[PDB]
């Protein structure tokens, strides 16, 4: 499995919008949930993005794809954005274990996460 995140880089004018697309590729498991994150330019810590307002998400579990559209971009939006696909697998299913471990549910079910490679956004001054 891997998550294919596009575009890898983007430059936008202030006021415009950005769509980022992610698809969970080569995965035997289903897309159970999604997450979005960003790291502001000149910062090192990644914060989560709450869906709503300027951030609208579209999820198609059938094709294991998901997208985020960020509207009304400003300079302070510049930074790196990442998506994460969440899923489940059994403790001994080694084929499914290469993602991060998010939790462990009793009954031997592990919660896994695969992140996209990132989108580096530059939004230009007005």
């Amino acid at each position: 499995a891997w998550v294919d995140q596009t575009p890898r880089t983007a430059t936008k004018e202030t006021g415009e919008s950005l769509t980022i697309n992610c698809v969970l590729r080569d995965a035997s498991f289903e897309l159970k949930d999604t997450g979005w994150y960003r790291t502001k330019l000149g910062s090192t810590n990644e914060q989560s993005i709450s869906i709503g307002g300027r951030y609208v998400e579209t999820v198609n579990k059938g094709s294991k794809s998901f997208s985020l559209r960020i509207s009304d971009l400003r300079v302070e939006d510049s930074g790196t954005y990442k998506c994460q696909a969440f899923y489940v697998f059994f403790a001994e299913d080694v084929g499914s274990n290469k993602g991060a471990i998010i939790g462990l549910m009793v009954g031997g079910v592990v919660i896994g996460g695969e992140k996209g490679a990132g989108t580096a956004l530059t939004v230009k001054a007005a």
